[PDB]
């Protein structure tokens, strides 16, 4: 059950009234993207824990108890000039005063600044430990002002140009914020890079799929608009809910290809339709009732494909999916309508300035034909051989590693590391809230205590048991309330946590106490657990909405399974080539970036791009097949009338979607290099391996089961349109005796009754032609029964007039119905006079013969159904009828009106 009037009514409005579209559509995407370019201040960075979770609930109610922990804010190591002391008086007095000045510059931001540089006479042996044992060195800790991470970074950002030229420029920094100013930086970073690199190679890519200016500018504007409405959309959704700061390059990375390549596949048809003789406005709606309705179904599948990851609580994820659709459906939006009204406006001249104004499938199809097995198994095996890789894959959070080894506040971070060692830590915590409200006792916390000394694996520095589980610490940003208390201790092995937090939720509280295990690692940890809890759903709707889709799209059955498992296998083989170059290190060197574990909502989102990638792809070429075995072509050339049709658009769809995520590769950020390496992969892998090679062997080993559909899940072949509805166009269809505009009784479409002023003797002859009393009143059906008895003595006709037949014969059957209709119009004797107008018609020289034919005085007297039966004589479809200039107003009887 498919809907094309409606696409049909819109290839149709695109073009009258293009110019109110165009106006309108590019007024919004401008605007958007005015609007939209602010974006870049209101993303966040937080959205990669399961909010709902119980180390979220334990950090809130720490942070609204405690106060939140400040110290790993900014970290700053100065080191004295000239191989000098931090015992230096005079330096130290230079470098306070430095330090209170820039504080008391931006009192709205820092809090303040504390280290042993401001404490020397001391004793206290953490504060003492600030300092190297050289006394080469020495760190302090900036604490910022903020309530949430992205307020705490924009002060930062505001503070940073002052506080790094402290100490002659000689001063590093470290800590959360410089590393979340960095790895926030790469956006931006990459941003420039795209726009750099693959603006101009996606022109020339254009530029060569098209020998043209025009054909090749319009993809490259229609994705420039869909990138600045899609950025003014993103920006309109940060008003309701958080939009993450990985959300805007994925506008970006996926937006900006699948835009270009939609008005790529747009105008390739326009062009097609153009050369295959139909004016501007039949050529705009066929390309929307055709190449419109697959750029719609590509952005449904796309749509389907990222819906699912909203099923992990990740915001991260929900962001990243809002972009994608926002981007998808807008590209198809801009497509249909900027694109479509735009070349309704140019029309052939999209082709007018050249290359100068700057200045074989089928046969590789047929090579696998001969052997199947000689392509498919040595290529199944070499996918299961790149699956197994993918089994070791680890999972982790954000460290300084992801970004490039040599960056400088990474080494910074490493150099505090090594020189100030203990500092980092990432301490589970127990959380205490009292139900009832009142105060914790001392022995409630003691019996906490030993409840967790239960438990081993624990950090004992100083081999204390009764001192392990300190007390959090408490300033001034917290409630302090006594019905809450926080224990924590570090980790002696990290990856024990997922296990020893399992164990610290297995206590039992204290009677009246509610326990809360939370951390950073419990943090990690939950995130982790939520997304492998809801991945099995996710995937399960993914497949079934691509398969039930495949069913729509496809009319069969083998066909969805056989495309599912085929996505499926590229998905596990592209993961596990990613597993083996960021998780095994393979290309790292080359690359610069460090072998790590991935990050754990990445996995969802590769899976979700991947497979919606293979679908569409796997979609888009073998409905082309389908379309041959409709038509009744054989199974053995219908997959390769598919993949010739397809190939050289595929094939540059595929090289400016991989411009763009090669120009991503590059990133200084690993899960940026991560999803354009496995996007580049999967790309490379079904424009090559799973298109030109398995696809065809496989389906052929099926032979003629792919097609099979049970019952009728296939759409109901159509009512083909005739000669019939054609001449009642042109003739009318009055089942009621009228009078034509000679005066004379018709009846029927244009059939003469008789040339007598009598209704009587007229209803006489009507009768004797039905065979009953009409009354003058005919059904349908017997409309039909004359007309075609007028079409066969019509025919008779032209097949003894010797100037008519040899043309006659020559043609189709829809041009002999043109020719039919120029018969019944004009006579035969008539007709004849076109000698050479019907020479070239014989030989088949449509654009001449139709262009001479409108040059009659038959074309200056009747130039409406004139017009339309010589776009009927130059194009052999009955398109100037299906979708035409309606209503008639005179009638006139034909000749070769049969008596009987
Ligand atoms: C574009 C992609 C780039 C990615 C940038 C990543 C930059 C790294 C910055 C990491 C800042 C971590 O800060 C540490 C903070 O951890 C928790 O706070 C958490 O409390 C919330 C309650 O919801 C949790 O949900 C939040 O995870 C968090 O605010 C502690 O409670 C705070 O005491 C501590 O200060
Ligand atoms: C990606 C993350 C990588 C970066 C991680 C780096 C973590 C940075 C931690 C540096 C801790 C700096 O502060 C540590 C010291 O200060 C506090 O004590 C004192 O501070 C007051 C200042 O006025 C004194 O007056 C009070 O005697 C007393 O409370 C802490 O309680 C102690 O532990 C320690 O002595
Ligand atoms: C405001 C929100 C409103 C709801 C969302 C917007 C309306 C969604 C309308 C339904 C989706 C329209 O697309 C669904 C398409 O499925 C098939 O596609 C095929 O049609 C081409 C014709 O040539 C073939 O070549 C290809 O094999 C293949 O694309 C069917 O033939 C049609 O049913 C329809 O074309
Ligand atoms: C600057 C422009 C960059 C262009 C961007 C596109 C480049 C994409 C590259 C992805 C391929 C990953 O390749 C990684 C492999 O390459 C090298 O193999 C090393 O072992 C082999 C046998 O001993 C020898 O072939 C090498 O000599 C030896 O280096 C690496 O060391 C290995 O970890 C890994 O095997
Ligand atoms: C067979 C045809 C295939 C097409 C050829 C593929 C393109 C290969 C030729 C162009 C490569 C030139 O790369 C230029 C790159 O310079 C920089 O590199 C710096 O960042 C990376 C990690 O730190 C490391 O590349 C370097 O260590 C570091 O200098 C930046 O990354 C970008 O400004 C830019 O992208
Ligand atoms: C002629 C075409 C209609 C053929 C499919 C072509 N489809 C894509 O190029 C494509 C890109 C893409 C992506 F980045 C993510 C994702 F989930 C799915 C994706 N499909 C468009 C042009
Ligand atoms: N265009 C026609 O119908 C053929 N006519 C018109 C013409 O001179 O080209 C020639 C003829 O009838 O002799
Ligand atoms: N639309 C009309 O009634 C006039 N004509 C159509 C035309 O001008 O081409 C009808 C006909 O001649 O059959």
């Amino acid at each position: 059950f498919q809907s094309n009037a409606m696409f049909a009514w819109w290839g149709r409005t695109v073009y009258q009234f293009r110019y109110i579209v165009i106006g309108v559509m590019v007024a919004l995407c401008l605007g958007g993207g005015v609007y939209g370019i602010s974006l870049g201040n209101h993303v966040t960075q937080s959205g990669f824990y399961d909010e709902g979770s119980q180390s979220v609930a334990a950090s809130l109610i720490g942070d609204e108890v405690y106060g939140r922990d400040r110290t790993s804010h900014v970290v700053a190591i100065l080191t004295p000039p000239d191989d000098k002391k931090v015992t230096d008086k005079a330096w130290q007095k230079k470098v306070t005063e430095e330090l209170d000045q820039v504080v008391k510059d931006h009192e709205d931001q820092i809090v303040g600044w504390v280290g042993w540089l401001k404490a020397p006479d001391t004793t206290d042996p953490t504060v003492s430990a600030m300092k190297t044992q050289d006394l080469r060195h020495t760190f302090i800790s900036i604490p910022l002002q903020g309530d949430d991470d992205d307020e705490i970074l924009k002060n930062y950002q505001v503070v940073e140009p002052e506080l790094q030229q402290v100490n002659g420029g000689d001063i590093r920094l470290a800590g959360l914020n410089p590393l979340a100013s960095e790895l926030t930086g790469t956006i931006g970073e990459d941003q420039k890079r795209a726009e750099v690199a693959a603006i101009p190679l996606v022109a020339v890519v254009l530029f060569f799929v098209f020998g043209t200016v025009i054909a090749a500018a319009l993809p490259a504007i229609i994705g420039g608009l869909a990138i600045a409405g899609a950025l003014g959309i993103m920006r309109l959704v940060a008003e309701f809910t958080p939009v993450h700061f990985f959300a805007q390059p994925v506008v970006t990375l996926i937006g900006l290809g699948i835009a270009i390549d939609y008005g790529l596949f747009i105008v390739s048809r326009f062009r097609e339709e153009i050369a295959e003789g139909y004016d501007t406005e039949a050529a705009v709606r066929r390309t929307v009732m055709t190449s419109g309705r697959t750029v719609v179904f590509s952005a449904v599948i796309i749509v389907a494909s990222s819906v699912p990851l909203l099923l992990f609580p990740q915001g991260f994820l929900k962001s990243i999916t809002y972009a994608i659709i926002a981007s998808v459906m807008l590209a198809a939006i801009l497509s249909i309508t900027v694109l479509a009204a735009a070349l309704a406006i140019l029309g052939p001249r999209v082709d007018a300035l050249g290359v100068t104004t700057l200045l074989f499938w089928g046969r590789l199809v047929n090579v696998v034909m001969k052997r199947p097995i000689a392509f498919a198994a040595p290529i199944l095996v070499v996918m299961v051989l790149l699956i197994i890789p993918l089994g070791q894959l680890s999972l982790g959070g954000i460290s300084e590693k992801y970004l490039p080894p040599d960056n400088a506040v990474r080494q910074s971070q490493e150099q505090f590391d090594k020189l100030f060692p203990g500092f980092r830590t990432e301490p589970l915590t127990l959380v205490m809230k009292r139900e009832d409200g009142e105060p914790i006792t001392d022995a409630q916390i003691a019996d906490m205590r030993a409840k967790a000394l239960t438990v081993s694996g624990f950090t004992d520095p100083d081999n204390d048991p009764e001192k392990m589980w300190k007390e959090r610490p408490a300033n001034d940003s917290g409630s302090k309330d006594p019905s809450v208390r926080v224990i924590q201790n570090g980790l002696e092995n990290r990856n024990d946590a997922a296990k020893k937090i399992d164990e610290l939720r297995a206590l039992q509280p204290p009677h009246g106490i509610e326990v809360f295990v939370g951390g950073t690692p419990a943090l990690e940890q939950d995130s982790i657990h939520s997304l492998f809890d809801k991945l099995p759903l996710m995937a399960l709707i993914l497949i079934v909405t691509t398969t039930v889709l495949m069913f729509l799209a496809f009319g069969s059955v083998v066909l969805p399974i056989k495309a599912a498992l085929m996505s499926a296998l590229t998905l596990g083989s592209t993961m596990g080539i990613l597993t083996w170059m960021f998780v095994d290190g393979h290309g790292s060197g080359l690359m610069n970036y460090t072998p790590q574990p991935l990050m754990a909502p990445m996995i969802g989102l590769i899976i979700a791009v991947i497979w919606g990638l293979s679908t569409d792809y796997e979609v888009f070429l073998v409905s082309r097949m389908v379309e041959a075995r409709e038509r009744g072509m054989s199974t053995a050339e219908a997959i390769r009338i598919g993949t010739a049709t397809t190939g050289r658009l595929i094939t540059g769809a595929a090289l400016i979607l991989a411009v763009v995520a090669g120009a991503f590769v590059f990133s200084d950020l690993v899960m940026m290099k991560y999803l354009a390496f496995g996007l580049l992969i999967a790309l490379l892998l079904d424009a090559t391996i799973i298109r030109m090679f398995l696809v065809p062997a496989v389906m052929k080993l099926l032979g003629d089961d792919c097609w099979w559909a049970p019952r009728w899940m296939k759409r109901v072949q159509e009512k083909e349109f005739n000669i019939f509805e054609m001449l009642r166009i042109d003739e009318g269809l009055r089942l009621k005796i009228y009078k034509d505009t000679e005066g004379y009784y018709t009846i029927g479409i244009g059939h003469l009754l008789t040339k007598s002023p009598s209704l009587n003797a007229a209803k006489s002859e009507l009768d004797k032609a039905i065979g009953r009393n009409t009354n003058g009143v005919i059904t349908k059906d017997e409309a039909e029964k004359l007309f075609n008895q007028d079409v066969d003595a019509a025919v008779r006709g032209i097949l003894r007039n010797a100037k008519l037949k040899p043309v006659y014969d020559s043609l189709d059957a829809v041009r002999r119905a043109a020719l039919i209709n120029m018969v019944f119009q004009m006579g035969e004797t008539g007709v004849a006079g076109f000698t050479n107008s019907l020479r070239m018609l014989q030989q088949k020289r449509w654009d001449e013969a139709a262009v001479n034919l409108a040059k009659s005085r038959w074309y200056n007297q009747t130039p409406n159904r004139a017009k339309r039966v010589i776009t009927t004589f130059r194009t052999g479809t009955w398109d100037a009828y299906e979708f035409h200039l309606g209503g008639i107003k005179a009638f006139h009887h034909h000749h070769h009106h049969h008596h009987h």
